């Protein structure tokens, strides 16, 4: 049973950047499942196998990792066209992981036959016809199957929790007790302006003291519908693998989703929160029947009850330190079932 697995628009190499570091965690849980499992990529390297070195169809399984189609300038993206001519390739059913709502399986071809560099290809040559199995995040399959109403050769959905391989990883440990130097910390990129509102609503104009690291810049911040006077100290990206601990350096830490993933989603930065030394902060939206953890003084509704819960947090280190507890235990329920979502996903991908 081998197994091959593959970013689709993304070069994969170490965890820099967050698509390559999704990757190659992934691999890794595969791997402790007992599963024989290889990255194929680009080039060959510490964790990849070379895509032209290896062929396809000597992988009883390609499990491919969602990306979007874009050819930034317009210029060709090896990356994309690398993964799609591989994939075009297999002769099998493709499992293709949905963590972010984003970015649904589609077709490159549609785009390059138009490009005027077009003739540097095929119809044949990038034309997926395998037929495609979805593995949605998201327990919503309707808006899973929405997203996918394009592509016609995704004959099959599912749900599975991806994103729990973080918690599930051998090496998890919670974060240990950190001395505070933020109220409130957020990591990611600007999502192409997809949670604009959130972001704002929570992260500027509070009066506290918040850090936004990641791929997000304040000059994307210019939506009027959703104004502000005060934004964030926006830092810079840091890896996959440092996030608990950056977070670890706030009072609390954000959980906003966008307007799909609302009580849809769990998202990789719910673990990463939940694992660290700052509270865990969650938009009452994003979870309405509080199934994340239940109990209320983990959801906020709008900015001026998120400000109201950190003051309360930086008042009461009693109350500070219990919420950690709770959610450090809650974490813990779920990683109990480790095996249990080791069967599923085998399951999952039909073994
Ligand atoms: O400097 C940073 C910021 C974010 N992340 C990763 O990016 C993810 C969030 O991605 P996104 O902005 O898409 O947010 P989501 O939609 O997942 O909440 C986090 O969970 C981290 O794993 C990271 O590795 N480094």
């Amino acid at each position: 049973m081998k197994i091959a697995i593959i970013n689709m628009g993304n070069n994969v190499i170490n965890f820099k950047t967050v698509p390559s570091s999704e990757t190659i965690y992934l691999f890794k849980v595969i791997s402790e499942m007992g599963l024989n499992v290889d990255i194929i990529s680009l080039k060959n390297g510490v964790y990849t196998k070379s895509f032209d070195e290896v062929d396809v169809n000597d992988y009883d399984r390609l499990i491919v990792v969602n990306s979007s189609i874009n050819f930034f300038g317009g210029k060709p993206n090896l990356a994309i066209l690398s993964a799609q001519k591989f994939m075009a390739k297999y002769k099998s059913k493709i499992y293709y992981l949905f963590t972010d709502i984003r970015l649904p399986f589609s077709q490159s071809w549609p785009n390059v036959k138009n490009r005027p560099w077009a003739y540097l290809y095929t119809e044949e040559e990038l034309l997926i016809k395998s037929p495609i199995k979805v593995i949605s995040q998201g327990i919503n399959l309707d808006i899973a199957k929405a997203a996918h109403k394009k592509v016609d050769n995704v004959i099959e959905f599912e749900y599975f929790p991806i994103e729990q391989y973080k918690i599930h990883m051998n090496d998890f440990q919670l974060s240990k007790p950190t001395k505070k130097t933020l109220d409130v910390i957020y990591g990611g990129s600007f999502r192409s302006g997809q949670r604009e509102s959130k972001m704002v609503e929570f992260l500027f104009d509070t009066g506290l003291n918040i850090e936004f690291f990641g791929n997000a810049r304040e000059k994307q911040f210019k939506n009027p519908k959703y104004p502000w006077t005060k934004a964030p100290v926006f830092t810079g990206k840091i890896p996959m693998n440092m996030v608990s601990e950056k977070n670890s350096q706030a009072i609390a830490a954000l959980i906003i989703g966008d307007k799909n993933y609302n009580d849809n989603f769990i998202t990789l930065r719910v673990w990463e929160t939940m694992a660290s030394d700052a509270v865990m902060l969650i938009d009452e939206e994003f979870d309405t029947k509080h199934r994340i953890i239940n109990d209320a003084r983990f959801y906020v509704n709008n900015r001026a009850e998120l400000i109201d819960r950190v003051n309360e947090l930086k008042h009461s280190d009693v109350l500070r330190k219990e919420m950690l507890s709770i959610q450090h235990d809650i974490l813990n329920k779920t990683r109990a079932k480790k095996a249990e979502w080791q069967d599923a996903f085998k399951k999952a991908i039909d073994l």
